[PDB]
């Protein structure tokens, strides 16, 4: 159970003068501006949340929901981009699709509720180190994986350490909820932690645009789960969504802990894949203009023209970051 002290330190924290519900809310500005960039993070997210008014909806406490926030918290570690502020980061980011995107109007207001808590759970315990590493290293956590036929190494034990989480009643954010509801409430957050491994990623992008090929049915439960898998994977792969000073910073984060994987894997003596090489050396602007080109530009702009009209700025200020990653070329 959390201390007195460590509850005081998050809940002191306001932001009257910075929109923490805007697209160009600066996540780096942010911490770089405290000396308790943790607190501030933390803070974020319950602020967020309990402005929102969906936890009240739900009969979340605000204790609940803070008792929740840093539980999470606790079991991020000290890693260059999967730490506590990519959550928060993602938990934001979510935020802008349902209600500055429009998509709120695609989901129910649970189903929005459960996607934020989501993000705040969906990279629990993260190593910096890929779902490849753990079954290239025959690693405890790869050694289940393949015994018990899940091949998402990291996105199951994601789900474990939520559920945990949530077991305890004093941060079971779910636990206002009864029947069908709380069981939609568990069901649509695993689901859509697993729907975030990458080497999924083609599998649940075109099984969403397919059942979008016909007009989306918010009446129907597969085609809601299908939006919010699609939304925690956009939130997931938004970094190149953001204005460059951010999505440059991202950029570097990701670059360092993939880097730090291919040490380890130098180290170990097991394959390592050019993105994770330090010693050789790539461009960050070629980086990212391979991660826009195959990944995040098919995604957003499919996405968009199918269903997410109003998500059309993630297309835009893709296009603006690639053309300005070209430019540092
Ligand atoms: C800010 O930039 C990036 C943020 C997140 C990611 C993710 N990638 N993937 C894979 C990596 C393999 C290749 C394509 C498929 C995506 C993951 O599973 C990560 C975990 C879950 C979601 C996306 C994350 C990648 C980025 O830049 C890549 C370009 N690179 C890599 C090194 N530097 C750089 O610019
Ligand atoms: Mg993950
Ligand atoms: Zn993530």
């Amino acid at each position: 159970a959390i201390t007195n002290r460590e509850r005081e330190a998050v809940l002191r924290i306001e932001f009257p003068n910075v929109d923490v519900t805007d697209i160009d809310f600066d996540l780096f500005q942010a911490r770089e501006s405290t000396d308790k960039p943790l607190d501030v993070a933390a803070a974020i997210a319950y602020r967020l949340l309990l402005g929102s008014g969906l936890p009240q909806k739900f009969g979340c406490s605000d204790e609940v929901l803070l008792n929740f926030i840093l539980q999470c918290r606790k079991k991020y570690r000290n890693v260059p981009y999967h730490n506590f502020y990519h959550v928060v980061d993602v938990c934001q980011t979510i935020y802008t699709f349902l209600y500055r995107g429009n998509v709120y109007e695609k989901l129910t207001e649970l189903e929005c509720f459960v996607l934020l808590i989501t993000a705040l759970v969906h990279d629990l315990d993260h190593m910096g180190l890929n779902n490849s590493f753990y079954l290239k290293t025959e690693s405890p956590l790869g050694i289940l994986s393949s015994a018990s036929g899940n091949k998402s190494v990291l996105e199951v034990h994601h789900c474990n350490l939520a559920v945990e989480i949530l077991s305890d009643p004093e941060s079971d954010v779910f636990g206002g909820l009864e029947g069908a509801e709380r069981t939609l409430a568990f069901r649509s957050m695993i689901d859509c932690v697993l729907a975030t491994d990458m080497a999924r990623h083609s599998e649940f992008l075109e099984k969403y645009l397919e059942l979008m090929k016909t007009s989306y049915n918010v009446d129907d439960s597969d085609h809601r789960q299908m939006t919010m898998d699609v939304l925690m994977k956009a939130g997931d792969i938004s970094n190149v969504t953001k204005p460059f000073d951010i999505s440059r910073q991202w950029a570097m984060a990701v670059t360092e802990e993939f880097y730090r994987q291919g040490d380890m894997e130098k180290e170990r003596g097991v394959e390592v894949l050019p993105m994770f090489d330090r010693s050789k050396n790539m461009e960050l602007a070629k980086g990212q203009i391979g991660f826009i080109d195959f990944v995040a530009a098919p995604f957003f702009q499919k996405i968009v023209d199918a269903c997410l009209q109003g998500m059309q700025w993630t297309v835009d200020r893709t296009k603006s970051n690639r053309a300005q990653w070209e430019r540092v070329l």
